[PDB]
């Protein structure tokens, strides 16, 4: 009844962010999807072609409900941060309003505040080559595209959250364990990720009684992921061979966990990794 | 719709189990409960006497759904294993089927297989005493009825349980770091409780799809909590004054966890510890 | 100089504790085995025949330094725990003062006081069985042997040990991540075992200023090791191929990190676990 | 015999380079230390006029073995990575070869090959400020000389190691844990520092059979600390108040163990954070 739930990290119908939409419309909470630009338009076109149709149907007679969709870079906290190579940037020119900021008082600007927000984005250039032959520049680019983009969205969206909001974003066990493949400094991003998560639960839990987790899910071969050398294909393998629970994980499954912790249920938990994983992280040796 | 639980270890309605039956009868669970025998006829007593009237106020005037009342005590694996002297006691001498194996039988006769599982019990011996004063036999008595009843209530009810159930237990943090005062080995039987979760989630996932985990509740003054002695009363300010959320910790926190961890919508997570403490266990320095 | 250890677990010299006494000897410290009834005999006619020369040889010809062998059982603490069977035992019989309470007194009145205290050992009943299969005696059993032997063995010789002293165990990785094959109960000891260590390097680190770490070894092919019937030879092969450092794990390598841990110059560190596994607990997915 | 260890991060000798480097030197290591340019000048003068003389003196008649000192940056990989704000600097326009791969071949041209490197170095631009009002800038800044370094020292400095060299890091536990005023991404940095150790470890382990550690030290009051929001007083309050062990914690105590990490006695550890705190990261209640 007045539920409203930004999504920043939606290019595509196969991440995370749409299987945690999904599930959030079960619930009647109004989505609103952050854009990564370069491929705005294109996401756009299809969205108006009908191509997410099928994937939009929820339950019997239920669409899924959103409610807006903007073009959102989370490597800009403001309009001062933009530089010239983007503005010049042709995929760019054409749009307005993208920093995290500008997207904060836009949402607020449209729809008043909002109590359910969540961090679904992932970003290395470097990501093909191992963390020893990663250079400063792609270290930094991931860091400051997948973890620094946490903090920056909660400073900016606080203002616009009721009190008892929710917040959430999705890592990856590399950052716990080592996982060969998963290069460019995103197992250093989603350690910080990780680490910072528990030091904003204090700073929000206390000053605004506001609730942030993190969800660290398993496998599912999607955008990124599959420019993951591959990589993914090995994990979803080996995956479905060793866990505990051999059944496929689905997009949903994350869904309807995040749905939770976003939901007034989880009202005492807050700081916390929850493994969505069916479990494969409490293994050592597979039999 | 055909969602039937246990719950064992019940004894009043200050503790886990109670704020948990609570919780689950709002989605429309059927509640079993499992008290432990020197307890059942005082228990059994007040709620005729119409003494939990009050506390079995769930929503407007919905009313809990208890299913039945059953004589338990997680001691006994099965009839066999019931000494003398306990069989003659007072407070057992007119009670039947009230080991593990027995009741597992009394309640597949009775309403067939069920699907939800809760362990919220826990006994020591030398609880007053810190672990390096504990004797061999009050380590062992806190490991016998804290841990291994756990194991023995899987290997008996995993019988009769559908595919798919979930089984949950409570362990509390001071497994994982010191917490002074809280002794005669029940740190111990935590330690062990979470790492047979994760060993029992492999056998159980892999052979029958069941899962389990456990949630490490934060302090709550319940007749367990003040055999410590207070204790509690500590535990309890201090959690209060340093955790990221200042808020009461209510047994109705824990029992929404733990329908969401015992519905199909934690599908994808087992052999987990997932913390319900006003996130108090991410701090180290106090203020 | 003035330094005594006693390693109580050698039945042999395939073992950790052998590996353990080499190592010290190397810096000249006296060693005084402790030694289970059961192979006592077979143990001390082996070395009587010289049948240990060769393993005993460390650095250019110096031989090691053993400066007694008792007989030695962790299940009793005190002579009044001993039971009828036991103590008309064939094998305990002509054996005397080999319970907990009177090895300390033994040592205390033969030697003095000592700084530096090994526990290397472990034993379970059923531990062909997996966990789910175990019954309650031979659970209880394990964590009887296996870990409340090691409290046992510190209320005892804390009276009989100078300050800054040093005590050690050793565990497994098993106790935090899934191990099938690793039954019996003891997975569920080793966790036990590893909580107590931080909850006793508390009370001995305030009290006494003795210090208490454990050691998490890998895999080594002993008596206990082939008791599980083969496993470990899976875990040695699996070990050497997808361990970070690739090379043979020594028992002489658990060796001097456990007389770097019972040295002073480990002065800062307790109540931790250190893994000396050739870093095989870091990886997550194999290659 | 023919050991050379390299310590980039010493500005005084009051931190814990310089308490690693005298531990290293009671072993007859052979010291080079790696001085942060601003601070190089000042340095040497301090070593000339004697004023570290005192601080010098180790055991009976032996003095610390100072091979050499250069001045270093971690912030720039390569003479290439040096803008003009720097080349045109006072401070650095009076020095050359700062950069991490001049230093290699510098060190390399003139010593020959090392076998031990101590990464001892954080800075963190805005420390002062709590985490959500760090700014993008600040935290990669952080993330830049306190993490990355770490990877690029590795990177290359392995060309110039002999097989089965050894490699640490100083850590703190405020990446696992809410430390209140440790901010500016410091506790980022040492998250991504952690986990980085791990994936290090597996690539240098397999390809050069080189290990590397971390060390998570307690309090220690000096240069860098000292710049902390004061907060590193009442840390060291706390650390002697609720710690395990009741003493000082000395600069030395994190040298020992330091140097054995660095020795072939810790052959079979590798990729591991080990606490040198006292014991304090143990606690969650304090008595
Ligand atoms: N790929 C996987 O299987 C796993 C995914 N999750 C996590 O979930 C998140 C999304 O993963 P997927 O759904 O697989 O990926 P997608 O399905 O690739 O989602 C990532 C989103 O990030 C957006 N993005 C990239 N750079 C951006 C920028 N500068 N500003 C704004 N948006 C930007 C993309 O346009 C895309 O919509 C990541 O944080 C990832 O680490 C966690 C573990 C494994
Ligand atoms: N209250 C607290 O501070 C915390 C509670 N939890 C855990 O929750 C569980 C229950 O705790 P509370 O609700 O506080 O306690 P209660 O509220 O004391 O619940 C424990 C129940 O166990 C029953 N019981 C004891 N021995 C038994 C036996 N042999 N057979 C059958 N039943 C037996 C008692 O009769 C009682 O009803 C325990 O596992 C406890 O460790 C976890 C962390 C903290
Ligand atoms: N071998 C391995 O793969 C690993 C060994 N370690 C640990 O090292 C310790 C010793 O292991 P190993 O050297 O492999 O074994 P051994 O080499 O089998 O050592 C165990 C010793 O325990 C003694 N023992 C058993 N029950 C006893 C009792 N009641 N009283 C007195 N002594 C008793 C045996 O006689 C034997 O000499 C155990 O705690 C084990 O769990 C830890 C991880 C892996
Ligand atoms: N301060 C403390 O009590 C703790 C210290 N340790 C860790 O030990 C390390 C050193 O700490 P302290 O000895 O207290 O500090 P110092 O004693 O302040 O050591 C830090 C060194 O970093 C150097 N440095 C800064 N920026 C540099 C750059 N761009 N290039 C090259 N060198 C640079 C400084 O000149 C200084 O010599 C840090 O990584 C710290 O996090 C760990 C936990 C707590």
């Amino acid at each position: 009844n007045e539920d409203i739930c930004f999504i920043a990290g939606i290019g595509d119908t196969n991440g995370y962010g749409w299987g945690i939409a999904k599930e959030l419309s079960k619930r009647n909470v109004k989505i609103i999807f952050g854009i990564w630009p370069p491929v705005y338009n294109i996401f756009m076109k299809n969205y108006k072609n009908g191509k997410f149709d099928n994937d939009m149907i929820i339950d019997k007679d239920k669409k899924m409900n959103i409610l807006d969709m903007l073009p959102f870079d989370a490597s800009f906290d403001t309009a001062n941060d933009i530089d010239e190579e983007t503005k010049n940037n042709k995929r760019y020119n054409m749009l307005q309003n993208y920093t995290i900021e500008d997207v904060a008082n836009l949402i607020h600007q449209k729809y008043g505040k909002i109590n359910m927000l969540v961090h679904s984005l992932a970003n290395a250039k470097e990501v093909q080559k191992d963390l020893l032959n990663t250079s400063r520049k792609g270290y930094l680019d991931a860091l400051s595209k997948s973890s620094y983009s946490l903090i920056s969205l909660c400073k900016y969206f606080v203002n616009i959250m009721k009190p008892q909001s929710s917040i959430i974003s999705l890592t990856y066990h590399a950052s716990q364990k080592v996982v060969p493949g998963y290069g460019g400094g995103m197992s250093s991003a989603k350690a910080a990720l990780e680490s910072d998560t528990r030091v904003l639960a204090y700073h929000l839990g206390r000053n605004y009684n506001i609730r942030i987790n993190t969800i660290s899910a398993g496998p599912l071969k999607s955008r990124a992921a599959t420019a993951i050398n591959t990589f993914i294909d090995y994990a979803i393998e080996y995956s479905e061979k060793y866990a505990p629970l051999r059944q496929k994980l689905l997009s949903t499954d994350i869904g309807s966990v995040a749905s939770f912790l976003l939901s007034r249920e989880s009202r005492a938990i807050t700081g916390q990794t929850i493994y969505v994983d069916n479990g494969l992280n409490i293994m050592f040796l597979p039999d």
